[PDB]
């Protein structure tokens, strides 16, 4: 179709326009005392939320070049949040800061490509600052006290969120199910997770959660790329009779059978997912292998001969729930001979025992460890079904949020460990004078957040900026309670990942969008 | 004609807008750091200026009630001016932040009255805090001090204006005049000022100070009022064929004599100026009689019998050099003998014994000041005419800022002193919530003007006005120098006279405004 | 009048259009490849001129900011031009050059205050360097290469000019004049010339030169400031029954003398100029006093008794020829007795001996020098009376020349001095980042002539530039014969006052221009 075309100062303005109407509609919800955005609903009843996240997903722009800003802006910042579970709103308004701040230096004649430099030269440093501040939160007390202050301050999913911790491992799989009673259960069962997601977003069943949730499902395993439908369709049928939701895992679906598997699914005849093996070669092969193990099915397999067309539903996997997301694919207590497992997990020993190289030692020990761990439920129980909803997903925003802290510690959070970076930083040079303009925008950049979630309090930006960058360590300015203190022991904490992604994809979007020249679009 | 009238909240809003327009014209201008306004002109040489006082001269608008807004602000920020020396940039921005903080509160629902009231309370705590910190200038080495630093940091102008006070007193005149030499001359003459001004502004000989200056001019001295010009015509003749200045003074000038004088003063064939007689009542007769005494000449009155025909030119006094302006009109070195003057002043001490009531005597007394203690005469010189003339015009402004500060003492400069009160009156309060609006308005108002300079010298506004207002007494931030500590000993001093007039103008018109609800102006 | 008021980025837009118009006007008249100018005349035939003085002139935008931002740089590029008598297009294009670059830095955030302060810095060290590089004119080889440098490589004006500055001194006044004969004449006669110059443009006789010229006119010598005409009617009746042209110098005419003398001048009935007298005061007589006894006439002060009407044409000075331009007036020939002469020059010396005081002294031996040196007077002759004429316009642009030269040196012209001082200015720094912007704006704006004047040429200008910045000293480029080498070899000499002077009042309007923030104009 025709295109139309804009070079250089238009493109950057009309991306600068684009941005800037996202971190507009998306900063206001920044922070404990930040406003609340309605976004309206085709059925009448207009959606108030204070959450960055929803208001970023709606937003899309009449025009096409700012259209296309927003959309690259939206686009990071959801990698952000995928990265960590946060920051999708820091990681938007510091983009916005370096976005302005940097367009400002390439209409002032200085080189696009130095500033990008200089952008990047500062965020690693300031990444490197960010893990000297950085404390740990390896103790289950730390922990809990992570998971109780994620948790809107409740001490009971802390406490919970260190149990399983303590059970299963800090690096062990946790989720959460719906409790039967009143207390809460948590239980250990045989179970594995790969980092393989659904092929299609239509298989999601929990549009809220925006993962596929299964209950009680069928397991696919095959060592081929399913293609035609016909070659699994007495599988299909057999699943649809049997009245039970379908998971599939092989090397690949692709063309007509991934288009019916869609149908069927907006249909909801039959409940299939589609995700993908983990892995490659001989290595999808014996993932592939121990999963059957684990679920006591049997893997559909060319080479021994095995074809889909003559599978049953006893040969099928069975488990008891399965949850799949885009990012990774989880399965819960899956069916299978506990002997059947220690045999496995004897041979992989013994397979790290005459291993020689240190990759095939390290991949044959995480594939042990995945399979022998288990997987750890928590059962979230209340005295209402609605306010145990409400505590199922409080628990899993501080699973998350404690997962990320034990993955690299957490900062003083409320935007003060980015001030007090840029406070360290503020010496920093370049090779050339428009590395140092594109250092000094990265650092008022950072200084930027808190500076908007003290404007969100209506309390002066600036002298709160002042205050805070004249501070030492975590000490800091406390929004809720307007007043100064060490952040860490007020309650106000942000894990460090967290920070590190919304800088580092702040960083990267800002340098994208500064050495752009051409924007290329359909006409109107 | 036709009119057009606006009412309430539309009204108050063209104000607003012309009031901005205004104050954004002016306001860039306060402060050693502030910018340049260019004015146009119709020659074709645009003039870049940095005074606040011909912008606010130049500004007039195209929309009738903006240009009603900003006229009137104009007017009282001249009246602040002429009664001060100084501060019409100050009075125009305090003014601009009241009437805005007003007009939103007024728009909010506050009653306008009880938001003036609770200004011009919080103005009347505010002038007596001013009183409260000024420190006198009572002592020559303080005289001296304020004379350098008006004049640019220059000692010897200082020197010159404390020597010139000690000499002649406090109290006394003091003239500027060009001076023939290279080294500065001071003489004493026998003279006096009055409080008369010219009629009309049409007599202004020099348009760069707005005042009539006259080279050895002839005084007429009459009783009666002057209406015909008939009756003073062969005077006038005489003066015309002398080929010297004419000054007038006499109960009123007005009509046809006024008229003729006034189209002489543009065509310029003969150059008199008209001032009115000085008091009323036999006051007048008896300081006309002073000024007869004083010049030489011979006083015109009706009841004695002469009449302006009989006038000669013998008769009508003589004076060296005398200066009109519409505040007031001085008599330089008025030739006559020196033994006239003393029987004259012993004439009026003999009645200052012979009176009884306080206010004779006091009246008395002020006469005899007024004519015994002459005028101090200063003769600026310098190498070259052009330098010569800058040196006049920074003597002048030095007298006149010396002037202030000996009348009411001098106050932390570089608008901090009305911080400085804002801060002590922070605790104020009043009868009705309304007030305290109205006293919350005055606060920010008198912070505004630092912020203000400190927005021109580039710096954040709220974080150096917080910072000064932590301090106390005369600490302040020096705009110069970007660097804090004691505003005194930087020399950085504005007469407690400026600040109070500055203030107590901008809340009369900001009351004035707040309490407006109908226009009423010409059509387009 | 109504107004029009424009703040922050929109005026500083306007004033770079308007300045861009004019620079681009003028600057394709820069180099001897300079192209040319077409500009429109009421007669009908267009004036074609590669002369960047007239199509200055000639600019008025329609835009009254952009026209107020050109007749800015216009009015400093011709105070350039009068300070130097050339570099009206260099000033133009170095100001538009500043100009663009501080305001594209203002637009990028820079502070416009600290902008202007580094601009200052490195004009100065600029001026200093260019001071280092300049070579000295002193003697008489050196003063004929530059004259006939200046007159297109003609020797014989440059032994006229050598040979005057010989016989009358480097610091001497010299004229030139048309030549009866063939052969050229020079002679000194009795003369002097004082700093004042006439009082309105409409005294211009030739406005080609723009100066007052008169033959064999009456001199006037008032002690006292002229204002009314009825004081001088007899004499200026007398003068026109004389027929001679009159010349009256006194303390000031003001006022309707000034008006009837510009109505006469207009009418043409009688050729009468005004020129106030030079100095002040008691040096203003003593040079009056000068000025009566080389004229041989008498000065009419008030307080001796002599006066006006009393005047008659014996009394009047008279003199063959004297000359009167904006910047100076020229007293040549001036007839009196030479016994008088002597004995007026015998009393200032032995006055020069009793004197104490250094300024006394200084002040009686510049009168004495200006009384006793005479006027060196050049007579142009030729064959032809245009090519006599055209020769006597290339004489006078040599004089010029040759007199700013002896006044400061020579440097390497072309535009080579500045770019080798802004090579030699590389590690220049100021205290802030605005200041080093700053510098490196200034750096640039004197790259930039160089670049017009090559680009003028045809050739690249990046290269030239590059290859003149890797030389040294007075290396440069060559652009008539499109050749590197010294410059001075070739005769490309500027004098250093030139430069300096364009320079410094580039870089004082470009700070003007860069830190105004308001503008007042009439509206359309």
């Amino acid at each position: 179709a025709a295109k139309d075309v804009k070079f250089g100062n238009d493109a950057r303005v009309k991306m600068l326009r684009g941005v800037n109407v996202l971190a507009d509609a998306v900063k206001v919800t920044l922070g404990p005392k930040g406003r609340n955005v309605v976004l309206d609903k085709s059925f009448g009843a207009p959606t108030i939320t204070k959450d960055g996240v929803s208001v970023a997903r709606e937003i899309e722009l009449e025009d096409k070049f700012e259209n296309m800003g927003a959309q690259m802006v939206k686009e990071v910042a959801s990698k952000a949040n995928d990265a960590a579970g946060d920051g999708t709103t820091t990681a938007t308004v510091l983009a916005q800061a370096i976005i302005t701040e940097g367009l400002k230096a390439v209409a002032a004649g200085m080189n696009p490509m130095d500033l990008k430099r200089g952008i990047d030269k500062a965020v690693t440093a300031a990444v490197e600052e960010l893990k000297a501040l950085s404390v740990p939160c390896s103790d289950s007390k730390a922990i809990a006290q992570v998971g109780t202050i994620s948790a809107n301050s409740d001490e009971t999913v802390g406490k919970l969120i260190a149990e399983a911790m303590d059970k299963v491992g800090k690096e062990g799989v946790i989720t959460v199910e719906d409790g039967t009673g009143l207390q809460d259960e948590l239980d250990v069962v045989e179970g594995m997770q790969f980092d393989r997601g659904y092929l299609s977003p239509y298989f999601i069943n929990k549009p809220e959660t925006g993962a596929v949730e299964l209950e009680s499902p069928f397991i696919l395993l095959a060592d081929k790329k399913i293609s035609n439908i016909r070659e699994m369709l007495p599988v299909l049928e057999a699943v649809a009779k049997a009245g039970k939701p379908l998971l599939i895992i092989a090397e690949d679906v692709e063309g007509e059978a991934l288009a019916t598997l869609v149908v069927n699914t907006m249909r909801g005849i039959v409940k299939v997912a589609a995700v993908k093996a983990p892995g490659f070669g001989d290595r999808r092969k014996a993932m592939l292998q121990d999963i059957a193990t684990l679920t006591g099915g049997t893997v559909i397999s060319e080479e021994i001969g095995m074809e889909l067309e003559k599978a049953t539903l006893e040969d099928l996997g069975q488990a008891k729930r399965v949850v799949i997301n885009k990012d990774t694919t989880t399965i819960i207590d899956g069916v299978g001979e506990e002997a059947a497992i220690q045999g496995r997990v004897a041979q992989i020993r013994q397979q790290i025992e005459e291993a020689t190289s240190d990759y095939d030692r390290e991949k044959l020990q995480e594939r042990v460890a995945k399979l022998a761990g288990g997987v750890a439920v928590i059962k979230v129980g209340a005295a209402t079904e609605v306010e145990m909803k409400e505590k199922k997903a409080r628990v899993e925003d501080a699973l998350h949020a404690t997962r990320a802290a034990v993955e690299e510690g957490v900062v003083a959070g409320g935007g003060v460990a980015l001030i007090r970076v840029a406070s360290k930083l503020a010496d920093l040079r370049g090779q050339n004078e428009d590395q140092n303009v594109g250092i000094k925008v990265a650092l008022r950049a950072m200084e930027a957040p808190l500076r908007q979630i003290v404007l969100n309090c209506g309390e002066e930006p600036s002298v709160v900026a002042n205050t805070v960058k004249g501070g030492d360590g975590n000490y800091g300015y406390n929004a809720a309670t307007e007043e100064y203190g060490n952040m860490i022991d007020m309650g106000i904490l942000d894990p460090t990942k967290v920070t590190r992604s919304a800088l580092q994809y702040a960083a990267s979007v800002a340098g994208l969008m500064i050495t752009t020249e051409c924007m290329v679009t359909d006409l109107p």
